[PDB]
C-alpha cells in the first residue's frame, strides 16, 4: 500500500486484495492422458491460496499429492522488509515461466512447463505435464500415497545470468504403510516479458498445505489450503 521503491509498488498493486485463480493442466503420465482444471482465490496479503481441481477426464491416474506443487508463488507474503526479493509479483501482468523436473526416487519423473499470468482480473497457471519411465507397481501409479502434505521450506536463489530464480528441493509423500516418497525437485522461473524484474537475495519460502474433499462432489477432486510465507533475511 505504500512504498518508497516504484518498482515494489507495481507489484504489490495487483495483488492487494483477493484474486480469482484458474488453474488448467494437460497431462500424459505413462501414456495415460488427463486433465486438471482448478478454481479459487489467493490472498498475498496473508500468504493464502484456497483452491478445487477438478479431473476433467475422469479418474487421476497419479495420486493428487504428487501433483501439488505443480499446480503460483506469486501469492506468497512477503514481509515488509523483504519486498524487494518479490522476483513472482514483479513479472505481472506478463508473467513468467515455471518450469520443473520432479525425480521420485526409484521411480519416474515429471517434466512440467507452466506459463503463469494474468488474463484480464485473472490470474492463470497453464500447464502441460509429462510423467516417463513410472512402474505400474510403485507407489504413484499404484496409487498408495496417503491423502496429506507435509509442510516444507524452500531456499530461492537468482540466476542473474537467465534474469530469473532457481531452486531445488526434496518433497517427502508420506506412503499408507508408514514409510516415504521423496520427489527431488529442479526449478527455474523466467519472465515472459522483456522489462526490469527484482531478482532476490537468497531467501526461503514456508509452505503448508491442507488437503480435503467436498463431500458433494462425485468427481474426483481435491480441495486445497495452502499457505506459503517467505523468510530468511533479518
Amino acid at each position: 500500500h505504500h512504498h518508497t521503491d516504484p518498482m515494489v509498488s507495481k507489484g504489490e498493486e495487483l495483488f492487494t486484495g483477493v484474486v480469482p485463480i484458474l488453474v488448467e493442466l494437460d497431462g500424459d503420465v505413462n501414456g495415460h492422458k488427463f486433465s486438471v482444471s482448478g478454481e479459487g482465490e489467493g490472498d498475498a496479503t496473508y500468504g493464502k491460496l484456497t483452491l478445487k481441481f477438478i479431473c476433467t477426464t475422469g479418474k487421476l491416474p497419479v495420486p493428487w499429492p504428487t501433483l501439488v506443487t505443480t499446480l503460483v508463488l506469486c501469492f506468497s507474503r512477503y514481509p515488509d522488509h523483504m519486498k524487494q526479493h518479490d522476483f513472482f509479483k514483479s513479472a505481472m501482468p506478463e508473467g513468467y515461466v515455471q518450469e520443473r523436473t520432479i525425480f521420485f526416487k526409484d521411480d519416474g519423473n515429471y517434466k512440467t512447463r507452466a506459463e503463469v499470468k494474468f488474463e484480464g482480473d485473472t490470474l492463470v497457471n497453464r500447464i502441460e505435464l509429462k510423467g516417463i519411465d513410472f512402474k505400474e507397481d510403485g507407489n504413484i501409479l499404484g496409487h498408495k500415497l496417503e491423502y496429506n502434505y507435509n509442510s516444507h521450506n524452500v531456499y530461492i536463489m537468482a540466476d542473474k545470468q537467465k534474469n530469473g530464480i532457481k531452486s531445488n528441493f526434496k518433497i517427502r509423500h508420506n506412503i499408507e504403510d508408514g514409510s516415504v516418497q521423496l520427489a527431488d525437485h529442479y526449478q527455474q522461473n523466467t519472465p515472459i516479458g522483456d522489462g526490469p524484474v527484482l531478482l532476490p537475495d537468497n531467501h526461503y519460502l514456508s509452505t503448508q498445505s491442507k488437503l480435503s474433499k467436498d463431500p458433494n462432489e462425485k468427481r474426483d477432486h481435491m480441495v486445497l489450503l495452502e499457505f506459503v510465507t517467505a523468510a530468511g533475511i533479518t
